[PDB]
């Protein structure tokens, strides 16, 4: 219909609120204004959002193909489509996994062909320590010196979850080399462009990050030194354990809101665990209608 509002953070400021948004009856005209406000703002917040888990799914498959976790120990028990960071016992039973996300990282930068919208909406809030950080990488990649922009030009990065796969309840008592190889058996390193071109906005964006970038090599794929990946990640502010680097955007929320970014140009991470206090978040990602990038 016609009563969803989006307000848009000034200038070049990340972010944005939308007011009054019901995924059942948006008109494709709205969804239409807010998938552009998500490329643009990065950081879409919908207020008073009040669903349940097959409503969030729902209001997921308005703005695109969701795909489910591949590994099932995340999936929400009703909705595999559901990815569940939770450190709050149901009933005593363990939901979902604790403490994810813990790393710079932008999801699934790690698999073949990753997609262009996360959504996250948290169910337990903390009062104290909440929030997520984010760092915008075609801004980023934009502020770094010149002269670095020319030495990764043409380069190309390798990605995986060899340093942050999360051992399952059925891995214990393996020997731990067994795992290691199922590993990168089941998810090799994905080779791409250190850079690339937005397809909804045309940025160029610095796809790395600190916790799945495991190497970078050359325009003839010989690998490069890992200094290069160091001096990368400390230029985007990604080294600074002080969070406080020009880069560094702390989002934080309140209950009913509901965030939507985009899984292109942003990397996030979890804050430091300064507090006793416990997260639970559902997450549904989504494939718009291009890929990540043009040469997926
Ligand atoms: C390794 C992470 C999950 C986690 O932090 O356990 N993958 C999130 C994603 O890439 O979609
Ligand atoms: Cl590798
Ligand atoms: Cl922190």
């Amino acid at each position: 219909e016609g009563r969803m509002q989006i307000d848009e953070q000034p200038g070049n400021a990340i972010g944005a609120a939308v007011e009054g948004f019901d995924h059942a009856t948006a008109s494709d005209a709205d969804i239409d204004a807010l998938k552009s406000t998500i490329y643009t703002k990065k950081i879409a917040v919908l207020k008073g959002q009040d669903l349940s888990p097959q409503q969030f799914l729902a209001l997921g498959k308005r703005l695109g193909r969701p795909e489910a976790y591949y590994e099932p120990m995340y999936q929400h028990p009703e909705v595999t489509e559901i990815f569940v960071s939770s450190n709050v016992p149901e009933n005593g039973k363990q939901i979902g996994v604790p403490k994810t996300g813990k790393f710079w990282h932008a999801d699934y930068q790690f698999m073949p062909d990753p997609f262009g919208i996360t959504l996250i909406y948290p169910q337990v809030i903390p009062e104290k320590n909440r929030g997520t950080y984010f760092i915008d990488m075609g801004r980023a990649y934009d502020r770094l010196p010149e002269d670095l922009k020319k030495e990764i030009s043409g380069t190309y990065c390798r990605h995986s979850v060899r340093k942050y796969f999360k051992i399952r309840p059925h891995d214990v008592y393996r020997p731990i080399s067994e795992i290691i190889e199922e590993v990168e058996r089941k998810t090799p390193a994905v080779v791409q462009p250190t850079t690339f071109t937005h397809p909804m906005t045309g940025e160029t964006v610095l796809y790395i990050s600190e916790g799945f970038t495991v190497g970078i090599e050359d325009q003839d794929g010989k690998p490069l030194d890992e200094e290069l990946l160091k001096r990368l990640f400390d230029a985007t502010g990604q080294l600074d354990e002080s969070f406080e680097h020009d880069n560094i955007h702390l989002q934080s929320f309140e209950q009913g809101d509901l965030l939507v970014w985009d899984n292109r140009s942003l990397i996030h991470r979890a804050r430091h665990t300064t507090t006793p206090e416990p997260t639970v978040s559902y997450r549904v990602t989504v494939h718009d209608e291009r890929k990540l990038h043009d040469g997926i």
